[PDB]
């Protein structure tokens, strides 16, 4: 069993917890008590390898091996805020080459205010993948977490 330490960061209310809980429980919740657990384990076979993911669901890092940087596609400020999370991750790691995936969440909602192209442009400037997700429908959720594992592996 190979361990991967993943850290989920991003602005308040973007769905960091919902995403994590979807991965762990295959369930979507409309609300998450302020006091929910922030550390999770998940045993999963990824590309034939048995992994034990260690997931820290932060509030809206030296230890983390890879970062899921999350915004919501109906929250322009949360997207703008990504720059701060990226700057913070680069400082902690003293590197601009850190395993990271940019995640645009809440993709099930109508009338998005952040376009796919905008986020793709941001991810490209950082040299990282962009993946859209919905914690509600589960769209992209496995893709996001498991790509972050695949990114750590190229590292
Ligand atoms: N429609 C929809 N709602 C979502 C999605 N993800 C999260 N939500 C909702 O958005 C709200 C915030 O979700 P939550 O997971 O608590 O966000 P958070 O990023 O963990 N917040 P915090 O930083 O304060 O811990 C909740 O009402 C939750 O149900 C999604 O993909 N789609
Ligand atoms: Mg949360």
């Amino acid at each position: 069993m190979t361990e991967y330490k993943l850290v989920v960061v991003g602005a308040g209310g973007v769905g960091k917890s919902a995403l994590t809980i979807q991965l762990i429980q295959n369930h979507f919740v409309d609300e998450y008590d302020p006091s929910i657990e922030d550390s999770y384990r998940k045993q999963v076979v990824i590309d034939g390898e048995t992994c034990l993911l260690d997931i820290l669901d932060t509030a809206g890092m030296r230890t983390g091996e890879g970062f899921l940087c999350v915004f919501a596609i109906n929250n322009t400020k949360s997207f703008e805020d990504i720059h701060q999370y990226r700057e913070q991750i680069k400082r902690v790691k003293d590197s601009d080459d850190v395993p990271m995936v940019l995640v645009g969440n809440k993709c099930d909602l109508a009338a998005r205010t952040v376009e796919s192209r905008q986020a793709q442009d941001l991810a490209r400037s950082y040299g990282i993948p962009y993946i859209e997700t919905s914690a509600k429908t589960r769209q992209g959720v496995e893709d996001a977490f498991y790509t972050l594992v695949r990114e750590i592996r190229q590292h």
